[PDB]
């Protein structure tokens, strides 16, 4: 107990690790480099394996900076225990299609990339470089009990029904 | 303890059941036929209640499947305990309006449906079947302290105030 | 232990509170009146700060109510134990910019908003005001273990390497 096997998958895996002492999540490091435009999805390949124990789950979820700053939006992963395969960010480009052109690519900054020789792409294009950490993941325990079906529940609660904004706001 | 109860609300309901057998969540299936336009927010029935007990929550989550081929995107439930009314899936068909007109609906695999009959549907409208697996239910402890204003913390940290992509990318 | 340290950072601010007794979450209250335009993203400060302790992070998420009435979408943040700064809201306005025009901005109830002063809006700007709940805090414990990189795992899975709708829908 109290250890995590990981495994790299190739040489283009870095490994997680986390950002301060008591950190909750373990930083994920692209292992490629893609550029995604407006309402472009895709999942990106950590190259990266765990063997989170029975009793747990792995939360794949983004990062405050990158996805406050960008438009790049990572769905929850939820990882099963035991579940041996390559990590995969579920992300899109939320940027929305305007049909503009611009020969800036952003990166998970929100800053305009420069290069040397000049192309045109879809304004709201983003570059994801391999290395670059755009996730995290953190490990919480689960309850995982046999399920009863009943007509009626044991006990009332003060809740009942009450429910989407019913407290009002 | 080790079981939850579960109120079927019709027969348009089905059981949850998870996937295998050391899985995080349990599948969810839909209690409805809906058809979803671009951008088209909806609380989609699962004529299904359950019973967590306190020092727990639900978390009504999306698939990995689902979510990734499709532009159906769900809100992360919060199932409070004592919660004993319908779960709602909270969802959007975040595919852009851009106005163009189709023959086929997709299915949530994002698949084109070929109908006899033939209609005109808005690009990027999708299609939910009664049954079908759009969702699933993970049920993680929680922490219920009471609270205490202060003026200042017990103990400084080494993280302090530093946020939102201080340790960069 | 069984309590939560909570500073408020300016008169701005007001304290958590939970809405039932066995009620998961800590609904939060802005700090700030702000408008958004479609696609428009920003950080919302509570001017609240708190003391996680070690081994536990809070998730700063969204409410059913307003998050399921309205295009406001929060990014779920993964609040780290020893963060001891403003809390802030990650948020956006996911309303399509199609280029309309109202006079008419609308609440978290998704209503209608009467000034006696009129104004042209783009269609589809919210307005937040101080003192409104639009989101709420949920503390779970999480495991963090030290990383250990193998070459293969020790136990083998019935999943393996499964993944994104592998067992269909
Ligand atoms: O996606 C969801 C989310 C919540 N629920 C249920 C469970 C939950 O107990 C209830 C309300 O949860 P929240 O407290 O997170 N939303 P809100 O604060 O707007 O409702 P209320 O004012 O009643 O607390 O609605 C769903 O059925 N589906
Ligand atoms: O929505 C959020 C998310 C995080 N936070 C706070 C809490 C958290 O401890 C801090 C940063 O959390 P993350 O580690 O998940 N984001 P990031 O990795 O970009 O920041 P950092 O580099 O400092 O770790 O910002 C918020 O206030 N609101
Ligand atoms: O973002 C993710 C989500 C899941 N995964 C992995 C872990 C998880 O064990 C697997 C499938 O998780 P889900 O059960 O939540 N999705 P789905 O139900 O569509 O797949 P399956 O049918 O295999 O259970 O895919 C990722 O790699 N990235
Ligand atoms: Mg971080
Ligand atoms: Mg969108
Ligand atoms: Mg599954
Ligand atoms: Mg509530």
């Amino acid at each position: 107990t109290n250890t995590l096997q990981v495994k790299l998958l190739s040489k283009n895996a870095r490994m997680p690790e986390r950002n301060h002492k008591t950190d909750a999540g373990y930083d994920i490091f692209s292992a490629e480099t893609v550029v995604l435009e407006p309402q472009e999805k895709a999942v990106i390949k950590t190259d990266v394996a765990v063997s989170i124990p029975e009793g747990y789950v792995g939360l794949l979820t983004s990062r405050s900076g990158v996805s406050s700053k960008t438009h790049l939006v990572i769905e929850t992963g939820k990882i099963d225990a035991g579940y041996h395969g390559n990590l995969g960010i579920n992300i899109k480009n939320d940027h929305e299609d305007d049909k503009m052109q611009t020969i800036f690519l952003r990166n998970i900054d929100n800053e305009k990339i420069f290069e040397k020789e000049r192309h045109l792409y879809k304004l709201g294009s983003y570059r994801i470089e391999k290395g670059e950490r755009i996730a995290q993941l953190v490990i919480v325990p689960i309850w995982t009990p046999e399920l009863k079906q009943v007509e009626e529940f044991e006990s009332v609660s003060e809740r009942g029904e009450k429910s989407f904004g019913s407290s009002g706001v």
